[PDB]
């Protein structure tokens, strides 16, 4: 059962990570945002595909207060970053995996995180007010690597998760986004595989 | 490796269902070999015969509470469908009826749309259930009970099936 259309009923996962000003996802900035497509082989493995990234500016009615900030210490309207606008980056990644969706014979994109959840309510949240119309995301379903690798390893912890499936991870490069991304698909990938490999797929 | 705190790092998982007001609680044990299964099973009508939302909380949390102790695990963890709609109704509530000691972690889950995923490359409930090749009738799917003692099984028979093909141990 090769193809990536038909692991997980349609859906195309695509492993995501942001970075945010504060908890709330409907006050709160979006300060930064990585996200990576997945691929699958001609024998039913899977792997990472096309990375994007993007440091994001804040929204206009956005939460800029000095105590909110200082708690986790980032300027934001610090003119040396870069930064694109929040419909830009959305905009870009949304076209990439839309572009993924029909080539792959996907029918709709899945989130890929860990502690899914919170990250995919933010990134929800931005494309509203981006007016992107065309979010291809579903709105509730995340695949989050955290179960996923309790069932799979024994481990909740994405560091320890990694280690014990085998990889490295640098606890230094830690919480940079684009790092965090890019470990999280190799580990999502390696316990789909594994789970191939130990004869789980297919059925 | 042989026991509910070997498993999972120590949490004590907790399948739970709320629905709209109505909740479910199933706590999950190992026997000798290490293979899970329902250990108690627990539901309540709840007014926001029902019970005020303080009891059926209390009284599960104390039935978790024993089991935790019971089994030499260090906190609770849920297990829901989408459990993340579940786990903010629950914390919410256990907040509002000001209770004590909340054994349950207060953001960590196990998702079984995700592990059904994965481990059998469906998402919804009802088509997961039917997957693994139990029985799902979804006329019936509006009962929190009902929803919940499928959703343990399930959750059961994903985690038994990884141990059956040789995912778990890892290694003793």
């Amino acid at each position: 059962l090769t193809g990536l259309c038909d692991r997980f009923r349609g859906f195309y996962p695509v492993v995501i990570d942001v970075e945010t000003a504060g908890f709330n996802a409907k006050t709160d900035a979006l300060l930064e945002i990585a996200a990576i497509t997945l691929k699958m082989d001609e024998q039913g493995w899977l792997m990472p595909d096309t990375t994007l990234h993007f440091h994001v500016e804040p929204f206009v009615g956005a939460n800029l207060q000095p105590e909110a900030l200082a708690f986790n210490g980032i300027d934001p309207n610090d003119p040396d970053r870069g930064a694109v606008s929040e419909y830009e980056a959305l905009h870009e990644i949304f076209k990439v995996v839309r572009k993924g969706i029909k080539a792959s014979g996907c029918n709709r994109a899945i989130m890929v995180a860990h502690n899914a959840n919170f990250d995919h309510s933010f990134m929800m949240a931005a494309a509203e007010r981006a007016s992107l119309k065309r979010n291809p995301f579903h709105p509730f379903a995340t695949f989050d690597t955290a179960a996923l690798a309790g069932l799979a390893l024994g481990q909740t912890v994405l560091s320890k998760a990694c280690q014990t499936a085998g990889m490295d991870f640098d606890s230094t490069q830690a919480h940079s986004a684009l790092y965090d991304t890019e470990r999280t698909a190799v580990l999502f990938c390696e316990i789909v595989n594994r789970w191939k490999r130990l004869g789980g797929w297919p059925l």
